[PDB]
């Protein structure tokens, strides 16, 4: 019941237009990333799963917002769905600047990261909210109770790595 709930769940993981994009539109390899905007190990993971798209063209990373350490997180998630779903070459900008906040997010945060990375101008939806609903339904089906959590291939890795032992998993993914 676990390569049965990825066939399954294959294009929610995949082809859902509102989740945003970091790499190639023609990559071999992609990553999923569920994340949490306050979640500390998400902070420091996120970073190296950037660098990875970077470094090697052949892999991109879908990032999957979920709320699960607070509120504000919900807020944070969909700030940055919003603002992929109007101007998807602003996200990526807005995402590394909620990331990279050191102190629990609240909406003062939150606010003035877009007022930073000229995402001010684009007003939250609640239209974005539901593929928050998607997410959180998808972190169900496939069993995912703590961020980060990444799919890549056809296994989850349910925790954080350092960069060298999240090339060897990507580099092998690959291999096939």
């Amino acid at each position: 019941q676990f390569r049965q709930a990825l066939a399954s769940e294959h294009d929610a993981l995949y082809n859902d237009a509102a989740s945003p994009r970091i790499g190639a539109k023609d990559a071999k390899l992609v990553l999923v990333s569920f994340t949490d905007y306050n979640c500390p190990y998400c902070k420091r993971f996120d970073p190296l799963l950037e660098k990875i798209t970077e470094q090697y063209p052949d892999v991109a990373v879908i990032i999957k917002p979920l709320p699960f350490k607070g509120e504000s997180s919900a807020k944070a998630s969909q700030a940055v769905l919003s603002v992929w779903k109007e101007d998807p070459k602003a996200f990526l900008a807005l995402h590394q600047r909620l990331m990279q906040k050191k102190t629990m997010l609240d909406n003062a945060s939150i606010e003035d990261a877009m007022k930073s990375t000229n995402t001010s101008k684009i007003k939250l939806t609640d239209d974005s909210l539901k593929t928050l609903q998607n997410n959180l339904e998808l972190s169900r089906k496939l069993g995912i109770q703590g961020t980060p959590a990444t799919v890549i291939g056809d296994t989850i890795l349910p925790g954080a790595v350092d960069y060298d032992q999240l090339e060897i998993i990507v580099k092998e993914q690959l291999a096939k």
